[PDB]
């Protein structure tokens, strides 16, 4: 029951709806030989358009429902929405969804009478659908329900486990697509739950059209026998072989189309399954790392005129070591070597400063990423991280960074969050007001925060400074709501 | 030479001084029974004046001037300035101060011909006083000259402290004032460097007001020897132990100044010093744990209007825990426990009550460990244990080993501030209205210059207002600040132009 | 069931009892000013007897029966006796004794039809009491039965925990002896299970020679009721303070048990145990650091014939640090520095003047810390830094990290101790002469039975001696040992037949 | 000036010789179906003769001369000799073998007159060379002076290194043969020192017998040159690609040497190295993993009656890992997964455990070594392994370990310790006494403790347990001296 009211002008509510005046800043550099950055700033209005009318209930259609993330993600909505405590060695635990940002991180809103800060639930300042409030379902290749997905996964207590067994139990994946050129190959002794077959049983490639049919369906049908108008689909499945991008297949709409209906090789599952999602109006968030938005993908959406993902799940692994190599440069420390291991954003670092990556000194940073597979774990992930710095005057520093957990229940709450935003990003239009009312663009980049290869435009850097995308997020929110930056001068301190 | 021309109407050039209009938003905000969170914006104008005329040179005075940070600060300068390059296992190395926020850190001035990120050095924005022009000297309650200093630190090359040896070598720090009962016994053999002492060259903590007298002397003398004009003054020495505050003593301006001329049990050797350092004009810079800024000590900054800084120099292990906690509960995550080994986030557990309540409980186990180890020497291992909680039972437990040579990061933090609060000595503003043209007269900093908590652990605030640590948000105020002054709004990093086409 | 059956003549079987000829050499060194070592070699021919007919059920009784481990120890046996599988978040997983060096742990028997060594089980070579019957009972300060002690401990998994749940109810821990001067007042309020009362029933640390004739009963009792023969005490309780060691009190038998009569503030709750295990004839081991074998218990072992044990549980952290350091001595490298850190090395850097003398240094910081953390639980984290010397200026740092549950580690261990000390009460030997046959009747182990070192940090060795700590010298022993008692001789670890065709 | 004199019957000495007697203790094991393994004990007599007269200065030359371990080596000797003090952070330090087993381990011959141990220096027993009464040369195809490659090398202080110009500067590697067709491609920016050249400059394959004739004059020249008669080869170079052993070139001594006359493919420069160490009689060691001593090489040994190598040396880190887990094993804990990374033994500890390691439970250990390549960390090596074991009733133990050193300083003393003992294990013959007076085995199974790939003969499993491996070295020195195993019983106190 918590809410927050900003006495504003630059907000009025109309009917459901919420227009808001943005006046947005920024500014344009050029460095010139003599070495002097000439700075000239560029100002640009909007007015936001957000339909506070969110869906008493949102539907959830995960590809590879079956899988860890999959199954925990359904244990946990049914977990906290129905309140079941379990019990543990620490004794009984209560339900919640720590790791999750929408769900329990908090804002700053402004400072109180005495000049303190105040907090609020990220979820608090404009309303926002609630995982409990998330109807799942979904698609994969392997039939097993939920309950045997969860045991075979080995990530929940197995108190909280018997006690969701009944429910867990009811739940069981659509049968999905299987081309299996597209995937770690031998993935066979899973596949028993397969939509693309032939007269004759046996997987099949041929009939590629039919099995984009059979999705939608699918889609249909989930929507109307649950009675949901909203609906978001999420492929957190196998990662795919790349496809190659050639003309007269995958670059526009029309060619994409006919190739899915040529049965082309450059189709892949995880290439149906978007397709399907758009000709049905549904956004969808591509968890993994293959290029599933390949151009022709891309515009059947900007055409349907629907939202779409920024490939790849961003690690709670991948972020904390991207926070400390940024932490290391903000502080003049020039790291020259970080290795990472793990077993279950640099370059652009190195462009940031030409101080200490240059020529005269080097402008190159070590790395390497290695991740090996090892059973005898049970879904804990470790991973291990090794800066190696330069401090002044023949200085080093060494900071090695020993990550472990679940990985699972730390990859679901990131999963909820970039549903709960996408869903959130769909009710927000905006226009470049100036002295129609188009919708978001049809890749949600404000999600990045979430993902790892965060999907962008043309000749464009996508950011990653961790909390400069937590920031650019905070800082919507706050836009919206007629709040400006957060600028941390506390001036009725400093000054007097 | 690394410049940056903002053009803007909001800046205005005249007579060797900057005057940049600014509007200062903000917003005050109340909670009700029911748990609405009613926020009303708040817009306060502002006009600040910045002398541009930097010193040519900074004279600088540290009180542990032969200590492991005080030696090495003076040998980076001398380095750095006179381009030493030494010998390393490694090969020929050049001077640098990475390390250095103020000289190797860089800050983002916008987009370029195309939205792809712009920076530029942070001490490239407006006018600063570079290191390489600092002139530093100090006290020390030992004699051994700056040389020997460094040989008994042992935290620079050999080599270079071998290049450095001639010139260290005249540097020899002034006596200072040892108050035995303010610290450690083990510390007392190596006091030959004194000012208070009587007719029988013994320790007597009898004549404080004079040793202010000496030291107040000490700055002067100091000044007009090396032609300065301004001088900062940096406590860098031993850790005294805090000073009990009582009514009637240190609880008041005249009481401290008179408790001084009383030798009362309460006056430490730093008070001395911050007293000798404000009575002079000089900021002073508490980079020790004890509580120098006594109430009576920070009413006499008001009444001089001179600097002071929140007390203990932020260091690595630290650094990288209002970092690495943040991250956590940024994220959702609860962390329950915290170990530090080696030889605050209050106000994080209080910023989300989601996870921190009565309910799920509001207590996170936190430990530090200091313990000594004569071997390693100047590189100190940290070392660090979380544990947090993850959603449905689960926990994560990331546990960072740090090794590295303190003084070596030690250094350039203390050549930060000193950097940064030379800066701030030189920028005014004025509150203004926004009917009334021209409505006042410019002021200076509130005494206590919280813009460098992001170099200190225990930021030193004012009454009733409480100090944050979020290590990120103190360089944003850093920086914004910057901005600000040469017409650049908060980094609002939100790149419309490649979300919203 | 495993078997070995060693052909040789120097084992003999008469009466349900193994006779075994042995040669023990060893050798006595001199050095010399001239630097030389004279090596004049020894032998002395033993005849050992070990009494086959092992204990059908071997009597247990714990003080600190509801610790972490006393209930984990009961667990473990009512777990394993009865194949209880549970439930894990890994499946249904089965009943076992990992970290049981006499259960899990095998020996090499030479090689096999082609060079290829051949291991059976330690407990395998000669008849030894399996943890499976185990008749445990005991004492403690709190009644907790010993599922609310499971539950209250926080090991095991809650699954198991259940299962074992009906039969750890029946098990409750008898009243023990508070003498609340002798440990911590946190653990005061904890206290419901004495027998230290007064009319007022209150805590009185008077009529102690009454609670050690109390003491005395309980083992009395406890055997009759389980129709046990063998009974093995040991202290698994809380850390008592030591006690100083003063002449005519707790110096000599006679005075210890008169200081008892006296009610001497130095007589312990343990020291009450430890006599009353003594006077009873059931071996005592003390699984705590505190002291409780003073001189004057000591003697009282002794005029007994009585078994005592060489004082505190031989963790992991610890383990490994016998082995690491040794490791790193043993290969000519000079740790110059050890620090552990957590929520006996001197017969080594003795052992080494080639590393440490005079010039080089013979000082190695060690420096544990033991800091508390109520978040984590049972699963204790340790981390050990070793900065050792490498030639010409160089280094090696060391660092690890572990993690895990003590008490699964620390209960094994328990249940080692009690496995190898039972053992041992049944083999007798004697000194044999080469010439005259026939020249003695059978000992016993002298009272302080150091083979159990292995599992212990302070080695409780008889006066003159110094305690060996090397772990993998302490296994050695061990095992030799039982091969000894089985007719073959140390192993050598040449290969011959494979070194020399 | 520290000796060992044991009185004991079992040691005769002659004329400067030395023969004990050695009655050899083992017994042989055969597991029943029952459950009951018989034991028949097996002694064989020895006399080992020993001959005193030690080399008053032994020859070394090293193929890989001017590398990081060839450099330090050489530093080592020299400052160690000329007792060159050095100048550091820390002060002045003074020169030593830290690291080296023989020059800084120690023994124990027995106890005192109270009955507590007494410690001896490793080589106060026997006599045996000191790296001070070395005379070091060797090849390398990069031609720069050992002071050069020190500088390069990046290993030791730069005062030790400064200290050490002069004399270090007079060194300089004899160019070596190099096949590129052999090693790890590009390693010609290096070439620039190669005797295996043609009419027209260019390196060559052809010629490989003129090649060898080569090497045995370098060899015989430096001997001579330098009047000595003891010379020990060791191969401390780049890693080879293995060469396959096939009949009719590999096998018989008689091919081989008519291989590398027919400049066969398959003889790698390491080949004609061995081959012509073993021509001219001085032992060879090859301290790196290529197949070197392949059958032929093998006899031509066994022939000409010269000793050789045991193929890679053991890192201490390879070591340590070692230890630990045979430790863990021990104890009755059953790691069931262990990784090692490192950027600069298992199997049969799953054999000696049946009860830990079977079917029923699983008889299985996850491991995997990854070494990656990191220019920025200045010859520093670091390694980080993780053990996850499995302790009773559900428990888990996790041991993370990070190892960092200047990796040369600890192999370096390595390599000293392998020249010390081949050289002392040359002077050693023996015969099976019984109720000729031949060597040893060409193979010096005895430096295994040294070597990460034990060479030893067929249908043979080298053991590893580091510990074990130098007690049966200590346990030989002792036999020597007529002194028994160590059997830890201290019955001269656990008994009356």
């Amino acid at each position: 029951i918590t809410s927050v009211k900003v006495v504003t002008d630059k907000c009025t509510y109309k009917d459901n709806e919420l227009l808001t005046k943005y006046s947005y800043e920024n500014a344009v550099v050029t460095k010139t030989a003599s070495g002097r950055f000439d700075v000239t700033p560029t100002v640009q209005d909007y007015v936001f358009k957000l339909d506070l009318k969110k869906p008493e209930k949102l539907g959830i259609m995960l590809i590879g429902l079956g899988g860890n993330n999959g199954s925990t993600l359904v244990a946990s909505v049914l977990a906290n929405k129905h309140n079941v405590e379990f019990q543990t060695k620490e004794g009984v635990k209560q339900p919640n969804y720590f790791g999750s940002m929408t769900q329990c991180s908090t804002l700053k809103l402004g400072i109180d009478a005495e000049g303190n800060d105040v907090y609020a639930p990220f979820n608090s300042l404009l309303p926002m659908v609630s995982p409990n409030d998330f109807v799942v379902s979904g698609w994969d290749i392997n039939n097993a329900d939920l309950y045997e997905a969860m045991q075979r996964s080995q990530v929940l207590e197995y108190d909280l486990q018997q006690r969701l067994k009944a429910k867990m139990s009811l739940v069981k994946p659509l049968p999905s697509i299987y081309y299996p050129d597209f995937i770690a190959a031998n993935q066979d002794e899973r596949a028993n739950n397969c939509i693309n077959l032939d007269e004759k049983g046996n997987v099949t490639t041929r009939g590629k059209w039919t099995h984009l049919q059979r999705i939608r369906r699918d889609i249909q049908n989930f929507k109307e026998e649950n009675a949901l108008d909203k609906v978001i689909v999420l492929w957190t499945a196998n990662t795919e072989r790349y496809v190659e991008v050639s003309p007269g297949v995958n670059d526009t709409m029309e060619n994409l189309l006919q190739s899915i209906k040529n049965d082309h090789e450059e189709i892949a599952p995880s290439t149906i399954f978007a397709a399907a999602s758009i000709l049905e109006g549904v956004p969808y968030i591509n968890g993994s790392p293959q290029n599933t938005f390949v151009p022709g993908l891309v515009q059947l959406a900007e055409h349907e005129g629907t939202f779409i993902a920024g490939d790849d799940l961003k690690s709670g692994q991948t972020k904390l070591k991207s926070v400390l190599a940024q932490f290391l440069v903000d502080a003049g420390i020039k790291p020259v070597s970080i290795a990472s291991y793990n077993h279950l954003v640099i370059d652009d670092i190195i462009a940031s400063n030409d101080i200490l990556y240059n020529d005269k000194l080097g402008k190159k940073v070590d790395h390497c990423i290695v991740i090996k597979y090892m059973k005898p774990v049970g879904d804990s992930k470790v991973a291990m991280d090794e800066y190696y710095s330069e401090l002044m005057l023949g200085g080093h520093n060494r900071i090695s960074i020993h990550n472990v957990c679940e990985d699972s229940l730390l990859a679901t709450p990131l999963i909820i969050d970039l549903l709960v935003m996408t869903e959130f990003c769909t009710r927000v239009s905006y226009k470049k007001v100036d002295p129609k009312f188009e919708n978001f663009y049809p890749v949600l980049t404000f999600l990045s925060y979430w993902l790892k290869a965060p999907l962008t435009r043309p000749g464009f850097h996508p950011v990653n400074g961790l909390n400069k995308q937590r920031t650019a997020l905070e800082n919507f929110l706050r836009l919206l709501i007629g709040l400006p930056s957060q600028n941390e001068l506390r001036f009725e301190e400093r000054l007097l």
